[PDB]
């Protein structure tokens, strides 16, 4: 009986390598994160999944694949956040720091799990099996999860 926001969550995964972007100011700062953010008017989920990448990291691609879609929610807030998350199949420039978020690769054995928010430690390992997802995490705060669930589904 809550509304939801759309939002865009987008993993650059490649076959030894993953971006993550390190969101550098204001709330939340200091935590590795997917790129994304709010969907805007008309644009259809994907094309706001491109420009939340372009506009975040640099890269511009022209097509991503939807592999999972995720509900938060936080103690407190009554709008759920409803994210629907974006694996890249090819991309064609270089990653580019921006004054909100510096991206990084990382090597698939070293995912920075404890710097991520909780919740990407229980999904992310789908993804990485090319497995699709659907999610629901319930927040306390940014660091403590009440409730959960997560379920491979075979479509999106
Ligand atoms: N639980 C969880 N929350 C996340 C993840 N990534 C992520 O940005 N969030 C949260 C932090 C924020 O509350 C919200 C992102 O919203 P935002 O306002 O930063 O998005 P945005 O950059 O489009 O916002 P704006 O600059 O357009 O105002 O989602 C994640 O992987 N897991």
């Amino acid at each position: 009986m809550k509304a939801s926001r759309l939002y865009t969550l987008v993993l650059v995964l490649q076959p030894q390598r993953v971006l993550l972007g390190m969101k550098k100011r204001g709330f939340g700062a200091g935590r590795w994160n997917g790129f994304g953010g709010k969907v805007q008017e008309g644009e259809t989920i994907e094309d706001g999944a491109r420009r939340e990448l372009q506009e975040e990291s640099g890269l511009t691609v022209d097509a991503l694949h939807k592999v999972g879609q995720i509900v938060f929610e936080f103690v407190g807030e009554p709008e759920l956040m409803d994210v629907h998350v974006f694996c890249t199949d090819s991309i064609q420039g270089t990653p580019v720091e921006s004054d909100e978020m510096r991206p990084c690769w990382f090597q698939l054995d070293q995912i920075p799990f404890k710097d991520m928010w909780p919740d990407n430690s229980y999904w992310f390992p789908l993804l990485l099996q090319k497995k699709k997802f659907h999610g629901y995490f319930k927040f306390q705060g940014q660091d403590t999860i009440l409730d959960y669930t997560l379920r491979e589904v075979d479509t999106v």
